[PDB]
């Protein structure tokens, strides 16, 4: 009864969709950082030089590409210097934006750049502008990548780290609009020039500078940040939360309706004229596209549960946080040409998270899974996949009734994704592939019995995949019956 | 010489009470400058000058009895370039800085943020800090209000508690710079903005206590200052600053503040009085983006400027305090009162030993100045209610100048008594003034007069108490009528039953 | 054949030609400071307190007016509390504009000072803007300047200077269009108002501050700068290189035809109509003309030598240098009114240099013997001299055969500077002189065999001054046989 119509162009092969699409985010905020990452090299939670290791094997396990670090809002008011030397020295410092809190440093430069090496992702630092003098992110660059014998490089050895660490991104300022310290555009595009001046790029490796780019549909601030500063900046950040009810977050992340399912698919949806427009507006002036979009917050954000301190951002994450997931993913890998870099907010026990802790239980959420189902997709060749979908409604709003991306991956095998947005109609989806021959299609399939399931550590499994049944190929055709609120990953072979 | 009497009319109404007039219209204001801190305030443990805690005695017993409301410390222009880390600490530890503004002589800093926090609890009054943002980063007055306000086991507030200040001190209000247009970096408005916005982001509130910010505002009639910090910045302040000094002459100040004639008189009275057009078309501007008043005008300097007395270091700011002096202040508190609404602070430039005192003191003297004795007659004003009263009065007119011969405003105060101020103006005439008063069965007068046998009389440590307030007879009640016979150059506050 | 006349107005002297047009700039740069000055006192090479003998001599002998110092780029950059204290204890920084070599802080605030004391020069200190906030610029001029027992004045005695030094001239930003923060001029002109309020001049001297101005042909910088802040300037820095073959530098400054050399005096000529451009909006906002021009960057730039680290700037100085140094000083002497200081760029082993040096092995270039005979211009009187000359013309270039410019010095005598710009051809030029009887001439001439001459360790005097012969006075008229590729200066009794 639901009937969904498309083209595969397996012979228009497109840009490559990177693999910094997957970027992981984690600020000092609540306990993503202390008990979500760090556990300390004595705590009694399996731990590898005080990362527990739990967490290390699951973001091994999803090929983590980059992890932005320590900010956020915390990175406009963090002094790298209170995060290096002897912990027992370390200042205890407040965390002001995420409750007042206590800050002990324990967890600073040399305990995220080892982590960074552990896993094998790249380190993306964020620089503080706001309210430091430009000397600042420039002594931390040199700190950290300086291959010299320089007092800051011999500091770093001191410190136990001989040779420089890489640092390929790095951050000029986060929010400068809010957090960062309430700026017009045309302030900050002269703030920015400024700062990224005196961060240098040492002879051994380059550090990708990002501007501090607009959030939502601030088309004013990308036009000024590019029309005076294109020519300076390696990429443009841009931050977009789906927040049902809008601002305050006040939707709960446990227990909703069919309304608030829908809501919220419609609200992210919107990642998709946002990207466009600013994209436009980044042509303008960078024709070439040298400068990527960088998608470097977004996902849910909803009430903070019950019991829990709202400053720290905990929320649950639900087979609807997984749709979230899987329809960004399909948007970021249709204009992969200039958005080149995303990252979801916030790796560990943080907003949309991949994972949440409490002492030493974990478990993976439904947002974690569609990760691991998308991995094909890093550093894979975009695909045209045009669908013909009706409109799912219900009240006042409708979305796509399927909505879905195709790639060629490294291994050269094409992968198909599709989302049934729908909260309880199935669809049949009928898609004609152009450029290959097909004997079969293997898959997998994200869904769960009700749209509000989420995993907890006592039912760990309630939203997980499995093998699906439901594709099939005919000729030059792949049939899916495509069940009511899922998402399929299909192979074809 | 003499001139003839005059007649004022005027009506009271008591029946149309207004809006609350802030106690804080009587802020002072302590720079860093001159003997104004040391010497003035701060005399140090082992002085012979009788103090408590380095607190010269005489001085905070005097303070205390005109219940000062806030002290803005330490600027100014001082403020956008100090350093608060140099005044914190073992004091043999703390560097010695140069006030390059005010002579370029040797700052000590011994007096730095716990000397001068204790001093307001002391006091009993507000610290209205003000930050650097000239010469510093945000990070600076960030982690300054962080030291003094944190109440949990930061190291910064921990910082604070190893150089003896366990709990947290109150900071109400923090100036987030001072003079931006001048010695705060010769900013255009615009630039000013930008930099406002910035720097205020970083000074938090933590959840045990609320820090109101002042931005950076106008001098005299820039108006062209208030419309941008006000289009570009409202949001994000509590209060925005206004500074006019009453310079007779222009600037620079040259006039002499001990010998003058009735010209001189008169154009330091007119002067001052402009003080209520500017409140008018500042207030005017904001509240085309402001319209329900939320960010006060804070009148943070404001007072006389004269040339500096003979034989003294012209950077130290020391005149003398004349009746002249009393009248403009006077004058201030009754314009003020009327703008109560928006007009919610104002502090006098300053406090000790420079510009228009309190207090002057000279090794173990001192001596209260005619400006003290208005403060101490209009403290039933602090958080009164305002009432209308119109004056229909003639001019005073002396060569090619005018003012109002008479100048009046009344409150109902806190403690349920209707209080009236009136200043003669007039050098030589006395007046007659005759008030209807709605709403108020009268029973009874009293009150003090400040005058003094001559316009130019001055208080010193040999003639203390040559101009200083006294029992007054001259009013009387009758049926709904206070008559008052008020002399020349005079200030009556006066109570009714 | 090429036959000049001309106009000496003795009767109808102008302004003072500043001693500072002569001004010399030691960046921290290549062997600039670290072997051109300074070797230490531990060196072989003969050094009095660690400043090699032969330099001081050298520099000495052409009574150098000023020096600017550090920087240029590096001064950007520059962190004063780097370079003061125990040696031992100094941080070693990155020169990252320079070869990203490091910098031993061997050579800071002290050492500089004392030098110029050792050599009764001026100092001319460069601020840092870019990446400071204003306390640095502030503390550093009371430390060097503070006749108090301030904490800084204090220091300066515990590092060895009980007296105060005299810093006349303080440079706010360098360079802030590029290497000093990629500013626009609207940005600059902000940062120049604030920055400049907190370097304050104690009672006991005053300090004057120069802004940062235009490079090249940048009005709007000029424009913008004299606008908004020309009542806080003493002076107004632009800057302006000589490029043959334009940016990148790629022109040899050792092998070279008559294209080469007439397109170098071509570009170099360029200064006039520079300064009378700028000095047009200068006189807008400042009539008095009591703001400066200063152009503290000039001189030629080339490839650098074969086999030399591109990033130190060693170039080597012909005979065509020194006619570049002569058209400016005769350029900068027409416009004294408002021009009173200039840099060239630099002054040991680096870009135009007056000296050569490797190891104990020093050399004087063409460059230095232009400055030792233009030293009677020193605060000498200008005095109008029209000279009426062909064309020399080489291909589609064409530049005055003939240039010249004149001065009544402090010494009483009139002196007459003259140029043949031709590569070939000599030139008689005769100059009718007013206002002054003439009895006899006698002069040096600067020459050498072929256009392309430079010295090197090996013929340290292929280029060098001797007396001329080729003057005389015949009733009102001095009569010059100028050879081809020549500079004479030239004394009137």
């Amino acid at each position: 009864e639901v009937k969904v119509n498309g083209t595969l162009r397996v012979d228009q092969p497109g840009a490559q969709v990177s693999r910094q699409l997957f970027g992981q985010f984690a600020e000092h905020l609540g306990t993503g950082i202390y008990g979500g990452v760090w556990v300390g090299e004595e705590s009694p939670i399996p731990n590898t030089h005080g990362y527990r290791n739990d967490v290390v094997a699951a973001l091994k396990a999803i090929a983590v590409p980059n992890i932005r670090w320590p900010g956020g809002c915390f990175a406009d008011e963090y002094h790298w210097r209170d995060g290096v030397g002897t912990p027992a020295k370390r200042p205890i410092r407040v965390n002001t934006h995420w409750g007042g809190v206590e800050e002990s440093n324990r967890f600073g430069t040399h305990e995220f750049m080892d982590f960074t090496e552990l896993l094998g992702t790249q380190a993306y630092i964020a620089g503080n502008v706001g309210d430091a003098a430009p000397e600042e992110i420039a002594q931390w660059a040199e700190y950290m990548t300086a291959p010299t014998r320089s007092s800051l490089a011999n500091e770093r050895r001191a410190n136990g780290r001989d040779a420089p660490w890489q640092v390929p991104y790095f951050g000029v300022g986060n929010e400068l609009w809010g957090c960062g310290g309430n700026m017009r555009v045309e302030y900050a595009a002269d703030v920015f020039r400024r700062y990224q001046t005196f961060v240098k790029s040492p002879a051994s490796q380059k550090i990708l500078k990002i501007a501090p780019g607009p959030s939502d549909d601030d088309y004013h601030w990308t036009e000024v940040m590019m029309r005076e500063a294109s020519k300076f900046m390696d990429g443009l950040s841009m931050h977009y939360y789906t927040i049902p009810g809008g601002w305050p977050p006040r939707a709960s992340s446990t227990t909703f309706d069919e309304a608030a399912w829908i809501q919220t698919l419609s609200r992210t949806l919107v990642m998709d004229e946002l990207i466009t427009k600013h994209s436009a507006i980044m042509d303008k002036y960078d024709p070439a596209k040298k400068v990527a979009l960088v998608v470097d917050e977004w996902g849910t954000w909803y009430a903070p549960l019950p019991g829990t301190n709202p400053g720290f951002l905990q929320q649950q994450n639900s087979l609807r946080d997984a749709l979230v997931a899987s329809l960004n993913f399909d948007i970021f890998s249709q204009h992969a040409e200039r958005v080149r870099m995303a990252n979801i907010a916030q790796m560990v026990n943080v907003l949309q998270a991949m994972i949440l802790t409490d002492g030493d239980k974990m478990v993976l959420t439904p947002t974690y899974h569609v990760f691991a189902l998308y991995k094909p997709y890093q550093d894979a060749t975009h695909l045209p996949l045009q669908l013909q979908t009706p409109q799912y409604r219900h009240g006042d709003t409708q979305v796509p009734a399927v909505h879905g991306s195709a790639v060629k991956a490294k291994d050269g095998h094409v992968y198909i994704a599709l989302t049934n947005l729908d909260a309880s109609a199935s669809a049949t989806v009928s898609v004609q592939v152009e450029g290959l021959p097909l004997r079969a299609v293997e898959g997998q399939i994200l869904t769960a019995p009700a749209i509000a399931t989420y995993n907890t550590y006592a039912q760990p499994q309630a939203v997980a995949p499995v093998a699906f049944k439901g594709a099939r190929v005919q000729g030059k055709t792949v049939n899916v019956a495509l069940p009511a609120h899922s998402i399929v990953m299909l192979k074809l072979q």
